[PDB]
């Protein structure tokens, strides 16, 4: 009894659960391609335009919850086409099977067409990096490639000489060890260091929740937690949508990409508790500078104490911390501190619901999110992408935990988007799925439209065409000295859209997006492929990290030109609110 | 309130207990040196002759249940001596810090002397490997570099420039997260994995135990298992300590470093109780090519299936889930199996007796070990080195729980003993402390005797004298064909320890080992490191690898050759055994 | 007609004169060793203790002129230990051929024993790195190594499976391509940029000479162009053979290991001729500081304008150019410069003929260099290892072109004596040979003495005991602020020697210097490896890098203190001897 290895290597896949291959068919990869679908097996390829978009395909699709991507490059210039997709895995530790296909073995080392070491190109960064050494050995590296990808949550990568998946070998002569999968069941913090956590909370006068993707699955238990010791919540540019969006204690994220109130909350803060998080921006901006204690909770013992010296260490799952600290913390009835930050947040929330409802004049990013509110189903998926305009959904998008937000976070490659979009179409074929793009990293990747056409992946583009880099734009002042130089013309990508078998939308108009949008939600109903392309203004969003609304921070002439250009005439600085209610900042002044 | 960079980096080691660092003073590391025991600060230096002695030093420190240990390099070359030392801790998973020191800053680019990009050096290897780029964040990065070598199980490495210990910074500019430092408990088992073993258990006629050293500190659980279902043991070349030496049901370890019982119980076993082991000669040699079950319990979910298909998978602690199937499982009274298999063992052990108990004669290492097992504490240590005539000790010592035995098993280099030694004797120093070593590996690093007679660390070395290489000696005729060429003359080791400040002995005959140890061990009691230079025949250890004893797998020539060579007139081939005991071999004929 | 891959490898290594491995024999290299010395093949192996003395053995063969090296590592821990001499070879980019033998190819990827990925090892500092594929290429890889590592001057590895040598090919399918090794000769410089040059020398008040190794051979031109134009002529660490010891112009090299009168001479100096020189403290120190012109000569592109702008730059063989610019340059009859600085050498050398002709008294290396001096071979080969006491040599061997001189002068690895003096006693088995050590380097790399002895390549090893070493105790104080700790008692090394088979010497006193180098060097004659275990005093080599003499730019307590600290009472500062030619400091006050 014989089996090709090509074969053998799909049947391993396919117990692994990766039943779907990414990638561009071609020579130095055609032997193993050539056995998919034999004997029944399931795994799928999915053909993509360039082969990044397949590799950060295969990843996004297991941040949406999806099965072990895996993704191909050919040898050489395919497969270091891989990269930013790798390099986002790596830094996300997202288990990925990458496999690059190579010249025959005789080949190897002759200088010959196209043959190489690839053994350097990801090794920096993969969990698992091998040249298989003979065919018959294919099998047991891609069986362990699965293992090893899972369990080190990472990238898995295996060079493979093309030729070969065309050898035989006895079917007694590999195995799959899928069918031993383990996982550690969420670990039960230390009795001790809860105790410690909540005694800190108890006496604590201005207590402030902190809560990153660690407490994804356990929104409502943190908010519960939040209204019982009266503490407001700051949440992280990854974790929106563990909370509901108009919770009224929400007060958004920190820093660039955050909101107003989180921003001001954590400098007037005392005591945080840090659940689930490692942001990044922590130490070098200075994002708990006033703090006096700091409680962290986290199942990795490699981020206790990273981000800032932990006065309270909980190893184990943010839930079962969370169920903990709730049922032995004392209730709180009222709080002047918790009463001060509703009303910022209130404030903020005036601020930007005005600016989505507007009803006519140019186009802003602002009312192309209010139209996808109005129209967006409870349950859909956004893939965003790395910008200016798309960053700042988090700031408008009202999400819940029915839905599910990811980008590429901390590598941050443009170009996420649209990849994102298939790896979450390919798992959730009935659900709708948005893909927001800038147009600086649609025009990276827009080819690949073409794909999600092709292979009836029904997806929503919304790109928001604004000339030069909005983000760009605020950042040769800020730091430089100088000018700009960051112009582009304006193609019609809804041209290009219909060019390429897509349904392609253009509007500028605040009074003409609400029609615009029902349409193209319509089409997509329809079973195709949406390009909205949103012509906006130039306008960016409120700089919330250099907020020029206080007069003991910042003179008269600053705070009325702050207010002008941003529209924020009624927005108040959140020591206002303090001492309304008794209280005085820590720090200003 | 400001404070020293170098003070701070120590008092953070510290805080980490982290309180010996290993290696050589010079120009590019002084700066941080020159902090060290300032304030009250208690890490002390420990200075070696070679520094791939002092990382091995390091490493073997944690081996033998040490504290973290930190080595330090010069820029470049001193650097580039750990290697042995680190490829040793990344392979055995040993928590290890690297500082390597730089020439200053502003030389740093300008191939200046001994300027150069040590980054690459140990990124494949390394769990963490940062150049710091500037003075103010060394103490950040030395914290960090000591939790993730923890965390991680592995080789954190930082570039350090010489520069940058000698700035000042305020004292609230720098903190220890070691006070955040935790780490998971034994993890419980999955009851339905659990469940499943004790069914294939139940059901096997022919069961064994194969332990490694996940199984650590539960060694009478497995002896007790091991009884109630009638279970032989094989164990690991890493995890004889964990047994009596004496155990009845003990078969040693298979493959070349193993013994003859274990050798042949593996090849008629029909299930396998896999515990806590990743025996890395499974698939390349077929250790499992006749087992029918594989049941396997690991900690680590990327082990789980890897040496062979596991049909029964548990993730968990080893002692835990050997205490579950100890409960569950049931009681066996009789088992000719196990009958059969306590006589093959018995016999070996006569055989073995009998070398180590000869009168007199030239002397072999069975009389060396002999004399060892005479004399040597019931909690000693062994530091053993990589060849032939050490690791056939596992044969020999009569260990327990009680003793310590540690080696350089997987990346094997030769060198590991002394500074095994110097690791173990700064953890216990009121304990006595053994390194067995073979002359080619005493030659590479004979030079760090007089680091134990200066730092008065006592310690014994043994040193097997053979001329050429008794291992070399077994791979140019079981895979070559053609002679040898590994010859030596034979320097006096005694006379160079007594030059280093050592005492020194010299044996060569059976009739005056035991004196000769006996005076070693007395003088090593006086506080004296000893060297004796055992003056050993070539006579190799039997191959049990390769047993040519049975005469229905080899000829009577071949069974009469074997024997008189090794002296195995006497040793029985297990089929006989098997056969009296009324059963069959499920492989021979 | 069939060929073993070792022997057609072997016949490879023979037809690029590459007649000698260095190494240690083992099973991962067998199958390649099994096949030396088979029909008639020519190739030897030189075993050492301990890898990277076989290393770096090699590396040193070839700058001491010697065939191409091979250097060998088993799979693991022997590579590793290659890496201090693939680093130096690297740097200093010299040829050489490095093997890493390797677990068999079906264990690749195994996890087996011993069995990892070595191509990450010496990626970075190699100009060849591969690992065999299959056993019939083999032969065209090592060939290829050889033409590479002499193409592009540096480190050539290919990692071997252990069983590829063993197989058989046919005798038409391999060939070497040593035939075809061509060679570029001397680039003969541009007319144009010689006449640039020649027209700033004319017109220089102050021409200075600095000559690197790239003027090796021409010194006889070097000299006759110095006395042409009265340029004085400074030298680099590395090239100090090039001149005649005795030259009345030559004023020593610049920095710490250099003189006293090369320093203040650059420091004075307008026009610079920097020829063949690739001086790696230039910027780092400000060499070049007060020069007003800059002219360089080299044959490396990459050079031009590195260390300095050049205002004149050649590309072209030093020695064409010296010759042409000489042939066009005028005379020049007297010069108040060149008269100023020939009274500042002369002052120097009366310092140190001062020093190395003591009478009685305790030790300093100072007079074992004037017995070195009295001593050796006026062709004798110098192989000089890293330290203080070492490098210091340049300021008392009287060379001439007849000698050779190397050490390991950019990566700067200590242990580079002995394995220097194995390449050079291999290349010259009848020339007297010198290995230079400190006690620190020594303990590094003493057990290797044994290989001299075993292989009857006679050698004079001179160790410095100093106990603390000598310049590390000169970076405590110049750079830190704290005290020392580099303390060494004191072990016997002539004991050692002996029982290492060689012949070995104790001195600790000036009367006995002589006469113990005379017979020391009587028995190397005898044909015996002899080690001179020097017991020298706590004395540094005067600071020329920081010269405390200049009443203008130091105080009288710190000339007093600085002449009585290093019985310098007669330097005179090089600006007394200026001004009593009627010249100034150019930066003097
Ligand atoms: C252009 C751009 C701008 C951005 N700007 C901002 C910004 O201004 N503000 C901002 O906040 N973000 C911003 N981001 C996102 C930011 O870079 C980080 O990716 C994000 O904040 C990290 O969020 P996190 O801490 O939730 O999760 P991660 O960094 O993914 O870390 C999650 C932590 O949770 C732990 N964990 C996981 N599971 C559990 C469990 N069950 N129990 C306990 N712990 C668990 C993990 O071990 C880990 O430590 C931006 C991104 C981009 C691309
Ligand atoms: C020259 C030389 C020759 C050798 N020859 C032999 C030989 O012939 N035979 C031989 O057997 N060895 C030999 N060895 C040793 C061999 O190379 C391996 O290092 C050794 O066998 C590995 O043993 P192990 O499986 O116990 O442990 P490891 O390889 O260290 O693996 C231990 C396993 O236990 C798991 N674990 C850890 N803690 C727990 C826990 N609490 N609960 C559950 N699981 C846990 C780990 O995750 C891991 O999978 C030799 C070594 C040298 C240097
Ligand atoms: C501990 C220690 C201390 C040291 N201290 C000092 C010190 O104080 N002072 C000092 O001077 N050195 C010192 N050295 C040596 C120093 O580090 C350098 O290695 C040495 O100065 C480099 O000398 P170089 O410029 O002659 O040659 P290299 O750096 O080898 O460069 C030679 C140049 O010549 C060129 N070249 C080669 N052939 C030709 C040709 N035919 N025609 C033209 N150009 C050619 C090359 O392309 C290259 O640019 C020290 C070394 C050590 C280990
Ligand atoms: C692959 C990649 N290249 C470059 C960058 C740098 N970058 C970050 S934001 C940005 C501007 C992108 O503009 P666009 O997508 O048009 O979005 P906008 O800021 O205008 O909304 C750039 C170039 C990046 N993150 N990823
Ligand atoms: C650093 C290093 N170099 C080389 C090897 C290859 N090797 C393995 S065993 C061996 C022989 C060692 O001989 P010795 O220590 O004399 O022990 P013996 O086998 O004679 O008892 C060698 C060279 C190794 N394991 N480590
Ligand atoms: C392999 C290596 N390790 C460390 C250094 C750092 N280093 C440079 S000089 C020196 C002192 C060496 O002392 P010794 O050989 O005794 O010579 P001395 O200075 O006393 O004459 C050291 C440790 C180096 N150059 N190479
Ligand atoms: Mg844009
Ligand atoms: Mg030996
Ligand atoms: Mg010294």
């Amino acid at each position: 009894n014989k089996i090709n290895i090509g074969l053998a290597v799909m049947k391993i896949l396919e117990s692994w659960g990766a039943d779907t291959i990414y990638g561009i068919p071609s020579g130095t990869l055609s032997s193993l391609m050539d056995a998919m679908g034999e004997e029944e097996n399931n795994v799928k390829f999915l053909q993509v335009k360039h082969e990044e978009v397949g590799a950060m395909a295969a990843v996004m699709q297991s941040k949406f919850g999806g099965n072990l991507g895996v993704t191909v490059g050919s040898g050489g210039p395919g497969a270091s086409h891989l990269i930013n997709g790798l390099y986002d895995a790596a830094m996300d530790n997202i288990p990925v099977v990458a496999i690059l296909g190579s010249r025959p073995q005789r080949e190897l080392n002759m200088d010959a067409f196209q043959e190489l070491n690839q053994n350097p190109m990801y090794d920096h960064i993969a969990v698992y990096n091998r040249r298989v050494a003979y065919a018959e050995q294919l099998p047991k590296l891609v069986d362990e490639a699965a293992r090893m990808a899972i369990a080190k949550r990472g990238v898995a990568v295996l060079e493979v000489p093309g030729d070969f998946a065309k050898v035989e070998i006895d079917n007694d002569q590999w195995y799959s060890s899928a069918n031993s999968l383990r996982k550690y069941a969420p670990i039960a913090p230390a009795a001790q260091d809860i105790d410690a956590a909540v005694e800190l909370l108890n006496n604590s006068k201005r207590p402030v929740i902190y809560a990153g993707i660690g407490t994804m699955g356990h929104g409502p238990a943190v908010q519960e937690l939040a209204r019982k010791i009266k503490a407001p919540v700051i949440t992280t540019g990854k974790n929106f949508e563990t909370f509901e969006w108009d919770f009224e204690a929400l007060t958004g994220s920190t820093y660039r990409v955050g909101w107003k109130p989180a921003n001001e909350t954590i400098l007037e803060a005392d005591t945080v508790l840090f659940a689930g998080s490692n942001f990044p921006f922590s130490e070098v901006e200075g994002t708990f500078r006033n703090v006096d204690n700091f409680i962290q909770i986290d199942i990795d013992p490699a981020m206790l104490g990273k981000r800032h010296h932990a006065d309270v260490a909980i190893l184990g799952d943010a839930a079962l911390a969370i169920d903990e600290i709730l049922n032995k913390v004392d209730a709180v009835e009222e709080s002047a501190w918790w009463t001060a930050n509703l009303k910022n947040i209130a404030n903020w929330r005036e601020y930007i619901n005005m600016l989505e409802t507007k009803e006519e004049g140019d186009l802003q990013f602002y009312q192309v999110y209010n139209a996808i509110n109005n129209h967006a189903d409870e349950d859909a998926i956004y893939s965003i992408d790395v910008g200016n305009s798309t960053q700042t959904s988090i700031r408008h998008l009202h999400m819940t935990p029915k839905n599910m937000w990811r980008t590429s976070p901390l590598f941050a490659t443009m170009g996420i988007a649209i990849p994102g979009g298939l790896g979450a179409k390919n798992t959730y074929p009935d659900r709708q799925v948005w893909n927001i793009i800038g147009d600086g990293a649609f025009s990276m990747t827009y080819p690949d439209v073409v794909t999600n056409v092709r292979y009836n992946m029904p997806v929503i583009n919304v790109v928001f065409s604004n000339t030069e880099y909005a983000f760009i734009k605020n950042k040769y002042e800020d730091t430089n000295k100088n000018l700009f130089g960051v112009d582009f013309t304006d193609v019609d990508y809804a041209k290009i859209a219909e060019a390429q078998g897509a349904k392609g939308f253009t509007v500028s108009r605040i009074e003409d997006m609400d029609r615009v949008m029902a349409e193209a939600v319509a089409a997509n109903k329809a079973g195709h492929t949406v390009v909205i392309d949103c012509k906006i203004t130039q306008d960016r969003p409120i700089p919330v990290e250099t907020l020029k609304l206080d007069s003991k921070l910042y003179s008269e002439d600053e705070i009325k030109a702050y207010k002008e250009r941003y529209e924020a005439a009624n927005l108040v600085p959140f020591r206002e609110y303090l001492e309304a209610e008794g209280l005085e900042s820590k720090y200003i002044k």
